[PDB]
């Protein structure tokens, strides 16, 4: 979720994300659940599905966005500000 060195290294790696001004609906949100806190298991449960098609949907969003982390996503969406919560 929050660490410390690898996020301030993180958002300095990407710094923005401008490209698409929306992303796709089951990526936004696979997205706003790992930036919440839920981690790919609790996300697969909560959305009725398992962690196979999830990692498919969150490999789409992590190659589409352009990123090489878990905590990137999560960086990604802070650094956009697309959901209310700061984390």
């Amino acid at each position: 979720y929050t660490p410390e060195s690898v996020a301030k290294l993180l958002e300095k790696i990407s710094a923005g994300g401008y490209g698409d001004k929306r992303l796709s609906p089951k990526e936004s949100e696979v997205l706003r659940l790992f930036a919440e806190g839920f981690l790919v298991t609790e996300i697969a449960k909560k959305l009725n599905r398992s962690i196979k098609t999830i990692s498919s949907q969150k490999k789409s969003a992590m190659m589409k966005l352009g990123v090489d982390n878990d905590i990137a996503l999560l960086n990604y969406l802070s650094s956009v500000s697309m959901t209310p919560v700061d984390k």
